[PDB]
């Protein structure tokens, strides 16, 4: 098919990451009222709204620059200045 | 394997449903503080706490009593004084 998606605040995109069982992740630029790592699943989400609802939302007040999926489950992300695995089953 | 789960608020449990994709739902009892229509996956799930991290709530201060998953993102559920057909996609 052919979705066409973005964050609720517009902003650049600067990585992507799609895992192993569909997940998909999203770096962003910096926006001091959204989170710059949105991880959400394309068969939940509503297709009348360009918007994501993500499902977990991590790296607020930053701008990250690279991410890769490590495992079906953490995800290692690169901001401008740290350097982070974010686990979905932790909120740390 | 073998794993055992429950609410963040024990009470009696009446329904249960397994989706296709593997979401799982769960029919509890009524709880003023707590969601009786839980659908969570096993995936993203904290295997060193017994506790559910819900996805998605509805039904609070409600009892349900019987669902059933209908497709792979709507579920009918039934309560003591209704009867809903919840869909993941939208909180309404």
């Amino acid at each position: 098919y052919d979705i066409r998606v973005r964050a609720k605040k517009q902003r650049c995109i600067n990585s992507l990451g799609i895992n192993t069982n569909g997940l998909i992740a999203m770096g962003l630029d910096r926006n001091k009222h959204d989170s710059s790592l949105q991880i959400w699943d394309m068969n939940y989400h509503d297709d009348s709204h360009e918007t994501i609802n993500p499902m977990f939302s991590y790296c607020t007040n930053e701008s990250i620059v690279s991410l890769k999926f490590l495992n079906d489950t953490s995800v290692l992300a690169a901001s401008t200045k740290f350097l982070k695995e974010i686990d979905v089953r932790s909120p740390n």
